[PDB]
């Protein structure tokens, strides 16, 4: 899974230990291993959310399997209450697209799934 | 409906009116309220087009389109302008990918549409 | 084509060339003229795989054909080998999204393909 969002908050505002609760919340949620699980974070992005560059962000969760209309309500709960609590972001100014991939689609360690 | 863009100009190239200006630009071919637009300009970025690095740019945009038509066409010509009168950019040096988004494949408030 | 990529390793450790020799491979892979190519990368990224944050890379190919189910494992190949020899990036912590797009929704010069 990766799990990579853009942001207009400061580098200095994601704690120490964001990489580690997003990766850790990833794969429970997904139920895949830490191992295969990617978090990126881009911060001070230029970026407006109805109109105001106030804290806000938008990003994708996308993962072979795990995602799916009947399940991503549970997903967004989850990552916007985390994402909420770690860097401070209002949840009505964060979007996140959820993707489900097909193992063609995707090279890891100079293969495909 | 979320417009993102990388660019390798430089960022003092970039108009303060850029995000507002872009901003309602989108709401207004999507037909979308403001308050649902989000906007996103990566500047400075390590970019190569046709093996030049000249001025250039990629981005998305997307937007839950659900029974409507496409535009993109329309829409295409309409945001290269904005983003050739706007950053200069020569409009032969950019692409952008439309994307027609399903609303419960997009998380927001800490809930999917 | 479109291959852009998000890294954690320094942007002075990416070879002078890189874009080149990036842009070059993705044109021949794809049978792609270069002048079409478009290559980014995103360095010193906030990013993690496994939890650590040690080299690792994600990124996305996308092109207007050339990107099949039966094509991208090759595709894989090439790249990860490329990667791993530019950047010293170990395979297993790189990943990448082979996406085929659709000319009706890719905008360039002013209109779509």
């Amino acid at each position: 899974p990766i799990f990579t969002l853009n942001t207009n908050i400061k580098a200095t505002d994601v704690p120490s230990d964001f990489l580690s609760s997003t990766s850790a919340l990833v794969g429970n949620i997904l139920s895949k291993p830490g191992s295969y699980v990617a978090v990126h974070i881009n911060t001070d992005q230029q970026l407006s959310f109805g109109g105001s560059t106030n804290p806000a962000a938008f990003g994708t969760l996308m993962s072979i399997g795990g995602i799916e209309p009947s399940r991503n309500r549970d997903h967004s709960a989850k990552l916007f209450d985390h994402l909420n609590t770690k860097l401070g972001i209002p949840k009505n100014r964060m979007y996140i697209h959820f993707v489900n991939l097909n193992g063609d689609d995707v090279g890891w360690n100079g293969t495909t799934f």
